[PDB]
């Protein structure tokens, strides 16, 4: 096992753009094959880079700011990780596919990377749902951190995992007046967790544990729990800091582990931001919750802690409680950097501003067959991927999406397109509606707590819950997906379409 604390914290460099003009900003990215050495102690490890970087180029947008990017994929045609043959079925299709999703991204159905709209190298095959080479990010949305990853069917947990991640903000100039913490004091932290081989190579299992000998090879697993933390491709780094107030753009870029965070001195954050932008109120926090693809946009004010160690510490286990010497740490900070300048960023209160009629109200339920083979197979609604489209909302509608959760652990539920508010949670009896499909609650309704009472565009819901969520839907139509950020779950096969229509 690897000492912590030992490698400087990684800062992704800014994209900078192959032509840009008043009127579009065009940007080229190429999935490579790439070697980066994830801690001092480890040799070299092989991974898959957008642009050969582990994590990808931080790309920084304006709202509004008319963006194009030319995703390549310029890998090996055939991949390094376990592939699962058995979960999709099929000419002959190239083993190695991609796709970008940016997540968050108010985007045009054929740019917001639909796993059918894969690829591979130099565009030399594609998928059925492909349209375009350039992907159109039209940016007319709220400043937010958003993220980019691999999106291609069968294939998201695996690609990803390989390092297909990479941040995307989005700065509305008319927040420049709250005076937050910005440039150098405002950094990305994605966290990956992943478990590494002696030789330095990625481990990703190829198959569960206790392999009936029935049971392909490799198979999928329905969750992977990593024994090293990352941040920003280094294993349990340090980040020197000055104190003062820094923002963190905090994105859980795992494939199945949700993290608890906390500093390790009982000093508190402040969030003043969601997945979908800033919340109205900043809000005080000891602790927070963070599921995969959920992303809290934060304050951690240095100021009187100068000389110390602060540890970022996590108390969410992934397969069994955490353990103390390994995925309790996340990071260190170091508040031993000298001040370059006045800290003159602020932490206000007041931050944003928070009339519809409801349309339509989908109710939905989370649950899971089991295949040929034995093994859980996770369903939205009963429904297979390539199953009849049945999530149909109307361009310029209002829904209530009440989603209800009988199964044994949470699922980060995510909507394409769109963000969305939270209205409540609320507790049922799970055997009761498991026996009859009767819905009985056991408690009251429950509000969000104050960081859900902004937007949202992956939400947590919760075991034996009905969370009910309410979109408006558009600004554009076409053809979208929903589905589970657990990509274990995704791939195999909570992930379904959604329409959205227009007369
Ligand atoms: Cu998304
Ligand atoms: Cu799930
Ligand atoms: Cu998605």
């Amino acid at each position: 096992t690897l000492e912590k604390f030992v490698d400087a914290l990684p800062i992704p460099d800014t994209l900078k753009p192959v032509q840009q003009s008043k009127e579009k900003t065009y940007y080229e990215v190429t999935m490579e094959e790439c070697t980066h050495q994830l801690h001092r102690d480890l040799p070299p490890t092989r991974l898959w880079g957008y642009n050969g970087l582990f994590p990808g180029p931080t790309i920084e947008v304006k709202r509004n700011e008319n963006v194009y990017v030319k995703w390549m994929n310029n890998l090996p045609s055939t991949h390094f990780l376990p592939i699962d043959h058995t979960i999709h079925h099929s000419h002959e299709e190239p083993e190695v596919k991609t796709v970008v999703h940016l997540h968050g991204g108010v985007t045009p159905d054929d740019s917001d990377g639909y796993p059918e709209a894969w690829f591979s190298k130099d565009f030399e095959q594609t998928g059925p749902y492909f349209k375009r080479e350039v992907y159109h990010y039209p940016n007319q949305q709220r400043g937010a951190i958003l993220w980019y990853h691999d999106h291609a069917m069968a294939l998201t947990r695996l690609n990803v995992y390989a390092g297909l991640v990479g941040a995307y903000i989005i700065h509305d100039p008319k927040e420049k007046r709250l005076k937050l913490p910005s440039d150098e004091y405002d950094v990305p932290l994605l966290i990956t967790d992943r478990t590494i081989n002696e030789d330095g190579s990625l481990f990703y299992p190829s198959a569960p544990e206790n392999p009936s000998p029935s049971l392909p090879n490799p198979s999928i697993v329905p969750a992977f729990c990593g024994e090293t933390i990352l941040v920003n491709g280094k294993v349990w780094p340090y980040l020197e800091v000055e104190p003062r107030k820094y923002r963190f753009r905090v994105i859980n870029a795992s494939n199945t582990r949700t993290y608890n965070l906390s500093l390790d001195n009982g000093g508190d954050f402040i969030q003043i931001g969601s997945d979908g932008g800033l919340l109205p109120r900043s809000v005080k926090l000891n602790s927070f919750s963070l599921a995969p693809a959920e992303r809290y946009d934060i304050i951690i004010d240095f100021t009187a802690y100068e000389g110390e160690s602060i540890i970022l510490a996590n108390s969410a286990g992934c397969g069994g409680d955490v353990n103390p010497e390994t995925d309790a740490n996340i990071m260190q900070f170091r508040v031993t950097k000298p001040l370059a300048q006045k800290d003159e960023s602020r932490k206000p209160k007041y931050l944003a501003s928070y009339h519809e009629r409801i349309q339509n109200i989908r109710t939905l339920k989370l649950a899971g067959t089991q295949d040929e083979y034995g093994r859980p197979v996770l369903l939205l609604n009963n429904k297979r991927w390539h199953d009849p489209v049945t999530e149909t909302p109307k361009v310029g509608t209002t829904e209530i999406w009440s989603i209800i959760n009988p199964t044994r652990g949470t699922h980060p539920i995510h909507l394409h397109l769109v963000s969305f508010r939270v209205l409540d949670r609320r507790p049922f009896d799970i055997a009761r509606y498991q026996e009859s499909g009767e819905l009985s609650y056991t408690g009251p309704a429950v509000p969000p707590p104050p960081s859900e009472k902004g937007w949202k565009d992956t939400i947590q819901a919760h075991a034996g819950e009905v969370l009910r969520i309410a979109a408006t839907f558009g600004p554009y139509s076409g053809r979208y997906v929903w589905h589970c950020c657990i990509l274990e779950h995704e791939d195999y096969d909570m992930m379904r379409p959604m329409d959205i229509t227009d007369p």
